[PDB]
């Protein structure tokens, strides 16, 4: 399961990777969740499962949404309340969700 997270490294954003990624190993998931600005979601979505958005920078998710949806990768804006409480098991489930949906057996 890998994450994408933009569209800064900055404190927050960093600090709820750090978060994210110790729920996962909690969960012996394997994979890669890390943070990027805006202009190397490009070189960087192809690698990721999920794209997800700081709420900071929801004004771009019409935008990254059509990159995503090409690639066949999820996509959302994180929920102000999970990163604002800084709630890393909660946004690895906002992830798992997107992803799982986006198989669904009966159709897309
Ligand atoms: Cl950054």
């Amino acid at each position: 399961m890998n994450i994408l997270l933009c569209c800064s490294a900055g404190m927050s954003t960093s600090l709820l990777v750090t978060k994210m990624e110790a729920a996962a190993k909690a969960r012996g998931l394997e994979g890669k969740i890390w943070a990027v600005s805006g202009d190397a979601v490009k070189t960087n979505i192809d690698q990721a499962d999920v794209l997800l958005l700081g709420p900071q920078v929801r004004y771009m998710l019409s935008s990254m949404k059509t990159l995503a949806d090409e690639r066949n990768v999820g996509i959302d804006v994180i929920n102000p309340m999970h990163y604002g409480m800084m709630n890393g098991e909660a946004v690895l489930d906002h992830a798992l969700t997107l992803k799982k949906g986006e198989n669904l057996y009966f159709q897309s």
